[PDB]
């Protein structure tokens, strides 16, 4: 049953990279799925679901893969499977390059922003473990620590897709998030 | 010309409102008042309207770093760029155009080929500044200037990509210079950014 569900949001996957997220339809997803519309809607109402879905389903990877290095090597699983499993790259790709923030995707924009905040919040936990733990200043301003987070991985996908992948990511990516770390262990202006 | 500009800023609006994709010249001929002859005269699609506005854009910058060491100079334009990306609306419209209604499909192919070539433009006046600050000594003789121009504009773009993405949810003006001075202290003293 759960393989009739992921044929659905795979086929979305690939119409969405195709095409960009505002201009697909329900038709086409449930073309290019091989299915009837009304079969797509037993599953998925609407684009949202179906983009929402693929969130979780990145995010599920994610979480089921001290914590201050726990952290570290995630930033660093993350950016290697964004060159190597084509779900979190066109994922990503669709979500930075193809998914214009314009009244008609509003509802998809919504849910986008869902996830910013649960990632916001991932991150500010995390923040918080570091704290108490002394791998992070006491001092630390966890506010301004999650957008310089967040802002430095962003850059670092936007900037990889929007080249056209014309750098080593592989090389890059360990050498930002050496440098992030860095900074949020003994930079000044990360403390209040 | 000021007949050119009103076609210039009729394409920003209409591009702001709906996304360059969805945009056509006959509604931005419209937004502008004036005829399809008339807009082709001086346009002949959207991509040259597209290119004509980040012209002006680089123009902007241009004519404001023309106002010591130009290691400094370079914090004041960036400093400078940030903060009218909150007061100026040209620059507003332009670059949430950019980075979040100009999607990379087909469709929009020849727009993003324009991107791309003032990608490369922006590349080589990061280069330029970084060889000026090597050779004045304000950043030391390995840096690794390739990994440099791409960790410059990572974190730039990054900061901006946040800021509209996220509905300009905090404050640019007191986050910008503090991400600045990190990424100017990482140029010039971080090791990774060295060629050893």
């Amino acid at each position: 049953a759960l393989k009739t569900k992921e044929h659905l949001m795979l086929a979305a996957l690939e119409t969405f990279y195709r095409k960009g997220i505002a201009r697909t339809s329900l038709n086409e997803i449930a073309q290019a799925a091989g299915v009837t519309r009304g079969a797509l809607y037993w599953h998925f109402k609407n684009k949202e679901d179906l983009f929402d879905a693929l969130f979780q389903r990145i995010c599920d990877d994610i979480e089921n893969c001290g914590s201050w290095t726990v952290f570290r090597h995630t930033l660093l699983h993350f950016f290697e499977r964004l060159q190597s499993n084509d779900i979190h790259y066109k994922f990503h790709n669709i979500l930075f390059l193809k998914c214009e923030h314009t009244e008609q995707n509003a509802a998809v924009i919504a849910i986008a922003r869902k996830h910013q905040a649960i990632w916001r919040e991932k991150i500010t936990a995390v923040l918080t473990e570091a704290v108490e733990n002394q791998d992070l200043a006491d001092d630390l301003d966890k506010e301004t620590a999650v957008i310089f987070i967040k802002s430095t991985l962003d850059g670092l996908i936007w900037r990889w897709f929007s080249s056209g992948e014309s750098f080593d990511l592989g090389k890059t990516a360990p050498r930002i998030i050496g440098i992030m770390m860095d900074n949020l262990e003994n930079h000044p202006c990360l403390r209040r």
